[PDB]
C-alpha cells in the first residue's frame, strides 16, 4: 500500500525540519511521485492524500519553512506546477483537504496565499490557478463542485495591499470616501470559461455535494444573479409564464367542448366552432411536443443517471410526464379508440398543477411552493404508510365480519376512507351478526385514524415548518439561479447580455508590461467602518 | 379592548397573507380537478360551474365519492377524485394549519405595536 | 456632476485638519454652495449629503476640532 515513498515524505510527515534539510543537502529528489494507496485519493480506506509531491504534503501539514525551503533548494528546487497523474497540483490539494470548519477553514485560506504570492514571486510570467487537471477544474471549478465553501469564500474575494503583487487579487476598490466605497469584483470564470463556470457547477451539482444550497450567498454570486434577474431575466420569465398560461386556457377549452360522439377521428363541420375547436386541438398537441423536446434537451444536456432524477429536477420531470400523456392520447385519438379520453384529461390535471412551478419569481409565492414540495415529499410518504397501514387492516377485518350488499374490499375501503374526510356513517350496513365486534372495529379505526393520526399530522407538519423556515429561502434563491443558467444558456436569438460593467483595467499595467481588463461587477457600501 | 384588540390586528394580517398564499394554490387544484373531471364525465351535472362546486365541497367535509355514475373509465374519475382529496383536504388544508401556527409565532410583539 | 467644489471639503474629506486650518488663513470662503450631483441627496446613486455648507461635512465626519475651528475662525467665521 505504502508505494513509492521516499524518506522526504516520511520527514515531512514526521513534521522534522532538519531531516529535510539534510536529505536535500544529500541530494534527495524532489519529484517524489508516491502514489501509495494509503495515500492515494478514495479515502473510503484509511488515508491522507498528498498527490505524488512533497509541496503539497508539506502544505497540507501546515509547515510553511518546509515549503519554503522546498521552492528555494539549492541543489534542486520545487516547480509548484508540477501535477500528479490526476493532473492536480498543490492548490487542488490545498482545496481537497478543506472541509469548511473553522481553523481547516483558516489554515487552508493562509496557506493558499501564502503558497500562491511565493509562486508568483518565483515565477511572475507563469500562471498557477488557470492549471486544469484530467476533468479540466481549476481550483475555483473544483472548490466548487464540491461544496467546498469556506475556500470558495476565501478564492472569490482575494485582496491583496502590496506594491506590484495586486494583479493575482480580484476585489478591488475603485473609489473610497469616508463612508463610501466602491468595490469592484473579477468575474472572469463566474458566467464563462467555456467549458464550465462558478455557476454552472454549483447550480448543476449532482445534489450529494453537503453544502450547495448555501454556495450562492457568497457575496459576488448573490449579487450578480439579483441583477441579471432584474436586468433581461425578469421579463423573459414572466412572458413564459403568460404563454403557458395561454396555452393552458386553450387546452382546457379544446378538451372541455370534445365531441361526444363514438370512435375518433372526427372529421370536422363547416360551423366556425369546429374551426376554433380543432385550431385549439392543434395548439394543445404542439404545446404537448413543445415541452417533449424541451424535456429531452433537459435529460441529453445535463444527462442525470439514476441517482437525480429521484431528488432533482423534479418539475423537468412532471412536464416531461405531460407531454408524455398528451402523446399518448394523441396516439389513441388516431388509434380509433375512446380511451384516448382518460390520457388528456391526466395531462390536463398535471397542466394544471404544474402551474406552480412558475411560481418561483414570486419571493413570498415561491417560499410557500418550496415548503408544499418539501412536506409532499417528506410527511406524504411518512403518513401514508401509517394511514394505509390501518386502513386496509381494518377494511379487511370488517368486509371480513359481514358477509351476507357491500361484502367487497372495495367498497368496504371506499366507506372506512370516507371517516378520514368527515363523511363515515358509523352504521353503513345492517347485513351481519356480531354487532358488538363490528362497531368495535369502527370505533377503534375511528379512534385510530381519525381522532389521533390525522392530528399527530398536522402537529408533525407544524415542527416540519418550525425547521425549514431558513432552508427554504436558499432552495428558492437556487431555484431562480437555475432558472436564469437556463434562460441565459439557450435564448434561441444569437444575443449575449450576460457582461458585466465593461472591460474595466486591472491596473492598465501587470508584472508584464502589458494591460489587463478584468469583466469587473460593482458593489457600492456605505459604512463606518475604516475610519 | 387590549386582549380583543390585539386579536383582531391578527386577524387583520393573517388574512391580508396567508389568503392570498393559501388561496392561489388552493384555487389552482380546484380549478384543474374541475376542469378534468366535468373534461371526463360527459353523458346531470355535465358543467363546470356544479363541478367546481361539488370540488369545493370536498374541503368543507360534505364531498361525496360518488356524485355521478354517468361515465365510462370509473378508475379514471375516482383516482382523480382521490388524489384531489389527498392533495387538498389531507395536505393543503393541514400545511395552511401549520403555517399560520408559525406566522402566529412571528407576529406575537409586532401586533402590540400595531395596536398602540 | 461634482459642481461648485472648493478644497475645505476635498480636506475635510479626507480628514486633514492642517490643510483646513491652512485653507481659512490663505481667506477661502466658508459658504461654499455646492449644488454637485454627488453631494445632493438621495443616496441610491453614489454620494454623500450635506447641503452646501462644509461646517456639515467636518459635523457629519466626525470631526468636532473642524466644526468648532469652523465656528471660531478669524478670517470668517461659519453660521449654523
Ligand atoms: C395523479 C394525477 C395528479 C397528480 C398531481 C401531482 C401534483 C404534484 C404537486 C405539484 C408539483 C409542483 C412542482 O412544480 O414541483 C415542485 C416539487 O414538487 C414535487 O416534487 C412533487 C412530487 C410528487 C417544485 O420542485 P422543483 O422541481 O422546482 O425543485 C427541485 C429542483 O428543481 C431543485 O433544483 C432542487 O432544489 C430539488 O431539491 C427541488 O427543489
Amino acid at each position: 500500500y505504502y508505494k513509492g515513498q521516499t524518506a522526504l515524505h516520511i520527514a515531512i510527515e514526521r513534521r522534522n525540519m532538519t531531516l529535510v534539510t539534510l536529505l536535500v543537502e544529500n541530494g534527495a529528489d524532489v519529484q517524489a511521485a508516491a502514489n501509495g494507496d494509503f495515500f492515494k485519493k478514495t479515502k473510503g480506506r484509511p488515508g491522507f492524500y498528498f498527490g505524488e509531491l512533497p509541496l503539497s504534503l508539506a502544505a497540507c501539514t501546515n509547515q510553511l519553512a518546509i515549503v519554503k525551503f522546498l521552492l528555494q533548494n539549492s541543489w534542486q528546487p520545487a516547480d509548484i506546477s508540477a501535477r500528479d497523474s490526476v493532473g492536480n497540483t498543490v492548490l487542488h490539494a490545498l482545496v481537497e483537504v478543506a472541509d469548511n470548519t473553522v481553523d481547516n477553514t483558516k489554515f487552508v485560506t493562509s496557506m493558499y496565499n501564502e503558497i500562491l504570492i511565493l509562486g508568483a514571486k518565483l515565477h511572475p510570467t507563469l500562471k498557477l490557478e488557470e492549471i486544469t487537471n484530467r476533468k479540466g477544474l481549476t481550483p475555483l471549478a473544483l472548490a466548487a463542485s464540491s461544496g467546498k465553501i469556506g475556500v470558495l469564500a476565501y478564492i472569490l474575494q482575494r485582496e491583496i495591499h502590496e506594491p506590484e503583487c495586486r494583479h493575482l487579487s480580484r476585489k478591488f476598490t475603485e473609489w473610497a470616501y469616508g463612508p463610501v466605497h466602491s468595490s469592484l469584483y473579477d468575474l472572469s470564470c463566474i458566467d464563462t470559461c467555456e467549458k464550465n463556470s462558478v455557476l454552472e457547477v454549483i447550480a448543476y451539482s449532482s445534489s450529494e455535494t453537503p453544502n450547495r444550497h448555501d454556495m450562492l450567498l457568497v457575496e459576488p454570486l448573490n449579487r450578480l444573479l439579483q441583477d441579471k434577474w432584474d436586468r433581461f431575466v425578469k421579463r423573459i420569465f414572466y412572458f413564459n409564464f403568460f404563454v403557458y398560461c395561454l396555452y393552458m386556457i386553450i387546452f382546457t377549452a379544446a378538451a372541455y367542448y370534445r365531441p361526444v360522439e363514438g370512435l375518433p377521428p372526427y372529421k370536422l363541420k363547416n360551423t366556425v366552432g369546429d374551426y376554433f375547436r380543432v385550431t385549439g386541438e392543434i395548439l394543445s398537441v404542439s404545446g404537448g411536443v413543445y415541452f417533449f423536446f424541451r424535456g429531452i434537451q433537459y435529460f441529453l444536456q445535463r444527462r442525470p443517471s439514476l441517482k437525480s432524477l429521484f431528488v432533482d429536477s423534479y418539475s423537468e420531470i412532471l412536464f416531461f410526464v405531460q407531454s408524455l400523456f398528451m402523446l399518448v392520447s394523441v396516439v389513441l385519438y388516431f388509434s380509433q379508440r375512446k380511451e384516448y379520453v382518460a390520457s388528456m384529461v391526466f395531462s390536463l390535471a398535471m397542466g394544471w398543477t404544474n402551474m406552480l412551478y412558475y411560481t418561483r419569481g414570486f419571493q413570498q409565492m415561491g417560499i410557500y411552493a418550496v415548503m408544499i414540495e418539501k412536506m409532499i415529499l417528506r410527511d406524504l410518504c411518512r403518513f401514508m404508510f401509517v394511514y394505509l397501514v390501518f386502513l386496509f387492516g381494518f377494511s379487511t377485518a370488517v368486509v371480513t365480519l359481514i358477509e351476507d350488499s357491500y361484502n367487497s374490499l372495495y367498497s368496504t375501503c371506499l366507506e372506512l376512507f370516507k371517516f378520514t374526510i368527515g363523511m363515515g356513517d358509523l352504521e353503513f350496513t345492517e347485513n351481519y351478526d356480531f354487532k358488538a365486534v363490528f362497531i368495535i372495529l369502527l370505533l377503534a379505526y375511528v379512534i385510530l385514524t381519525y381522532i389521533l393520526l390525522l392530528n399527530m399530522l398536522i402537529a408533525l407538519m407544524g415542527e416540519t415548518v418550525n425547521k425549514i423556515a431558513q432552508e427554504s429561502k436558499n432552495i428558492w434563491k437556487l431555484q431562480r439561479a437555475i432558472t436564469i443558467l437556463d434562460t441565459e444558456k439557450s435564448f434561441l436569438k444569437c444575443m449575449r447580455k450576460a457582461f458585466r460593467s465593461g472591460k474595466l483595467l486591472q491596473v492598465g499595467f501587470t508584472p508584464d508590461g502589458k494591460d489587463d481588463y478584468r469583466w469587473c461587477f460593482r458593489v457600492d457600501e456605505v459604512n463606518w467602518t475604516t475610519w
